[PDB]
């Protein structure tokens, strides 16, 4: 999908879909647009129909914005978005806007247009993608609309190579395959990028190591690094994704109804992976260091065993109660990792917990850390983007729901507090530095006739970079 | 349990039980007090002996505070408690501290007697009481002292009450015998009361209706009335407290494990009772109305019907989806006899979802409103006694969750946010008053060897009248 | 509340209102917007409409592709074009590129989907939404086949829509005495008789069907519905049978709570039977008619029907109740021994009965079962006829051995396997004198999800089969 400006108003003779966002006023020099607004109902903010011409049936559309908000944007976005990827060319008109509005309005219909035409057809036997190719936005604020298409192209980028590392099976996304794509695609973005392998792992990371020995395939430790700052030896934020490519349980098996959507437990490592490449390609002025810990969560003769204690990078030990737990233990290490690059801030993203669904739900991700400043800047993105988040507190005494008789912590805690419990495992290992941690187990993937990664947090994630 | 005050220094020759609450420096004119402190350990904050004198085996002890926060103080004060439930007579000094330090220390070591000493032996066929009868706190700052025993004899006047309540078994604690409970305990503090019955229930709040007449118990809304400001027509802050004195599930019945928990769910009603006879008992200069709806959810050959659609007090219609989320029934049509009121402030109160417990534990109340300031002001209050609280958010799209072909609202959501999602119903019957929510499902009552009502939030909700 | 006529002229391109051109392989010849929607549909789009600039407004256009001819692919589309239809006050429908035959085959099936797209159920809504569609008007030059196809049309979603709002209404609305005296109401409007039978006689006669009502504080009925439209009024007639649980908790043998809502659907095979009745009686068929409704509520009390208890039938077998959710057994028996003081023809009841037939077919077949091959073929028959789409499965004997009791003549339920089967087999015993089959509804009766609400059917099915009688 590639987006493009025009200074002049959308002519009615213009060949293509034509797609007139306005705000009260009907569009004065288009007929059918004209009758297009001036019959919409009370709730109706979308209305489209097909006229006859001499080359063949013109696609026109009318989208009404009465409210200002993103969300509100977003929502009429998405709508004429799904009638946007049936069209091969949609020239979208803005003049109906101020410089700022326009390029608000701008970079949302290009997010929503561009999310709307993926698909992933890649295992099928033909293809059937989406006939949207080419949106033309009219303005006469071709600065900052221009401007906003480069985020949107970013944003889009991004949350693309999310969903397709998230929307893979668990058999071709292996962790070597996440690992050789994370590689390749900040390669080809001019990033830096190193495989730490499984010999550094079980020697290191004994916490990692033992989620991934019960499982054939090796784990890898991915690390992407760009230095996109003015200043390049200034400290640099890391981004810590987990990337269970996919989680049976191990001995602590899960159930068998709808363990497919298991193969979204590296939609963290595939957030983490993505807003980098993001952030590449928008040439941000800061330093990034991306790092991913990507294994499989198998059961086997060698599997871990409830009970079991290791020792995490850290040094302290864990006694793993239950195997199905398995996200905390590779990611402490790649946080115990993170410490070395003396990083200005730390955000994990990590399919963690069900019980963050059971807290929030399906459209808002969580939050916890133990730097309310940097808690308080990615709520301040939340909320641009409409990429929704609320903060749950991490209090001392949910530490009280965390001891062992037999190691130094236990990796689960006494019943109650889910999300935040396992949120106060991770703190014990980020207690060096600014952290905070994004619970997408809810937000990272939807169910039903839907079913496929959505690419959240992405917006968080990238805006929080934008903003730095 | 009474408290007294007295100015002089702590003898070493005092008759009764001796506790010094020291700071950094140890007792200096008592002996076995100067042994204690000086043989701490590095985490030991209390120590008690026994010395041997001619009138018997006298009690020292001592208590070491490092830090001032409340936390670190109702935490020292809870370790010397149970200390003194076991001493007839307990002789505190507190001179190691300025003023306002005094009063503070005096405060938490009151309520932690108080509380401790509590006993529910009311079934049993030998009381088994606590020795514990009286408490002398020495220093020098008598009037600040003074008033802060009178908030402690408050709070844990209300606890009690509030224990009380929760305590009794549900065939004891029937709806009749909470309202005629409620009403006895307003009226003996000068307070006033009236009981709505049966007839206008099934006449105006069929919601609240259609949960109770599947028991035998008739239902009773009682209003309890206190005007304690200059102006007695300035606009009240009213509670409204659930009071499902047992909840079976109804049709949609409960697992039989740990049933017998569920005679707290009416732990709102005798947090809102409780917390309005404090704020009378300390004179507050407020206008207060508790609004308190309580019945039984039974399974019978007349209960509530999955898919039954009721008709609320409010005019919209609500269909029963689980007769198990009963408590939203009676609280929302209690929440639309509150705005008569004309309210300055609404709080409910309610044992509402096990979701809750999920989301924050059994440690942290939750709280969800439709105005920012009632919720900040509440939080506050939560800091203030350290009777921890957080806030969820009542975002717009929870409504999403709730949709019905056949009602205005069904009484519960599509899975997710199980907690915010009741609040969000709830909401659709506040939208009139500044509101606020408490969750307090997890805080209300605690299990296993120390099974019992806890009294909370009381500390929190006394501490929002008194900085009203 | 929605209305059929028909034209015998070409829709001409000036017509107000909706515009809908029925077509076959080419596209429609005076109409421009019709025609340049016809010319861009592609590989499998078969419904594609606009809106037209007019000097009266934004007018509606739309056509349709009907390649195949069978009933299931004109549902189909007609289904397709019914969601746009919703949104128009007025439809004109063009069909003439069809023979007689298939006229009157695609104006059936269209009005049939105009008027069930336009069914709402807002009863107990603060503001009702109803659909703007009125009048759908369609334009052929077959006009005595057209014209008999929308009278059929108009009757089964006439009966459609009654058994729709029995089934949606909520339990505490739609009691055994709300479904009794509306079932009274809507065959006497129709000039047919009605009498409701109440608890003193059923708790004397009917102890099966007693056992089951005993435990809600609801008064049970049967409601017998009688049309004689036959030139022998006293000739034999057919006989429907249908099961009202108005709500099933499942007594002492309790359901779980998850989607026990849906139990609110427990009485649409009483809702198929009554409005499959009225349906008949507003065709004037010429046929004999008698439709049996055992209605009560299936709730736990101090008073509930236990496992284990033993009850007598009317039949006078005694039935050893095992497991009290299975009850709609204990109420249909005792109806389908009320059922032969009429001599019938044939009796087919109704029921959504067990679980098992959705494991079994899924949620868009029901199954039938009976004793009589000629009474299933003309059930299956019927229900290729509409595309009301049903199954037989055997009641052979061995199924029977799966029924055995040490301490009644037969037991409620069988040992595990055959789950549907077995329930017809129990019900066997209680239909040998005359020609039975039964219909098991309990997937196709309503749907879940977003779309929750009831279907209407087997609805279909059952008028055609009373149409071919
Ligand atoms: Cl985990
Ligand atoms: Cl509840
Ligand atoms: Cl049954
Ligand atoms: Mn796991
Ligand atoms: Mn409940
Ligand atoms: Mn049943």
């Amino acid at each position: 999908m590639e987006f493009s400006t025009k200074t002049e108003i959308l002519q009615e003779q213009q060949a293509g879909a034509q797609l007139f966002v306005c705000a009260d006023k009907a569009p004065e020099h288009n007929t059918a647009a004209h009758a297009l607004f001036s019959a919409l109902e009370e709730g109706q903010n979308f209305s489209d129909t097909k006229i006859p011409t001499d080359n063949g049936l013109q696609a026109v559309a009318v989208v009404r914005l009465e409210k200002t908000d993103r969300a509100a944007l977003n929502k009429a976005a998405a709508e004429a978005a799904k009638w946007a990827q049936n069209q091969e060319t949609v020239n979208v008109d803005v003049h109906a806007f101020d410089e700022a509005q326009a390029a608000a309005v701008a970079e949302a219909f290009a997010i929503a247009f561009g999310n709307a035409a993926y698909r992933f057809d890649r295992y099928k036997k033909e293809a059937k993608p989406a006939k949207f190719s080419q949106a033309v936005f009219h303005s006469a604020h071709e600065a900052a609309v221009k401007e906003a298409l480069r985020v949107a192209e970013a944003q889009v980028y991004g949350q693309s190579l999310c969903r397709d590392l998230g929307n893979a099976a668990p058999n071709e996304c292996t962790p070597e395959f996440l690992a050789r794509t994370a590689k390749a695609e900040a390669e080809k973005l001019g990033a830096h990028a190193k495989i730490i392998e499984k010999d550094y792992i079980k020697e290191n990371m004994g916490s990692f190591w033992s989620v991934a020995k019960g499982s054939v395939e090796d784990p890898y430790l991915v690390e992407l690094s760009y230095f996109g700052a003015a200043d390049k030896e200034a400290a640099p934020v890391v981004l810590v994704g987990k990337g269970i490519t996919f989680d049976t349980g191990g001995i602590s098996l899960k159930p068998g109804l709808n363990m497919d959507e298991m193969k979204f437990d590296m939609c963290g490592a595939a957030t983490v992976i993505s807003t980098f490449c993001a952030a590449v390609k928008l040439q941000l002025p800061i330093n990034l260091i991306a790092i991913v810990a990507t294994c499989e969560n198998m059961p086997s003769g060698a599997a871990n065993k409830p009970g079991d204690v290791v020792k995490s990078m850290k040094g302290l030990t864990i006694e793993v109660l239950n195997t199905d737990a398995e996200g905390r233990l590779i990611l402490c290490d790649a946080l115990t990792y993170a410490e070395q690059f003396k990083p200005k801030a730390v955000i994990d993203v990590a399919t963690l917990t069900g019980a963050c669904i059971v807290a929030l739900g399906h459209d808002v991700s969580g939050v916890m850390g133990n730097n309310q400043d940097l808690i308080d800047s990615l709520l301040a993105a939340s909320y641009n983007v409409d990429d929704k988040a609320w903060q749950l507190p991490l209090f001392e005494t949910y530490k009280d729901q965390l001891k062992s008789n037999f190691a130094d912590i236990p990796n689960i805690g006494t019943p109650g507090a889910g999300t935040i419990t396992a949120a106060t495992f991770l703190s014990y290992f980020t207690e060096g530095y600014p952290w905070a941690h994004l619970d997408i187990a809810g937000t990272a993937w939807k169910s039903g006739a839907e079913k496929g990664a959505t690419g959240r947090p992405v917006p968080l994630l990238m805006n929080y970079l934008r903003n730095l």
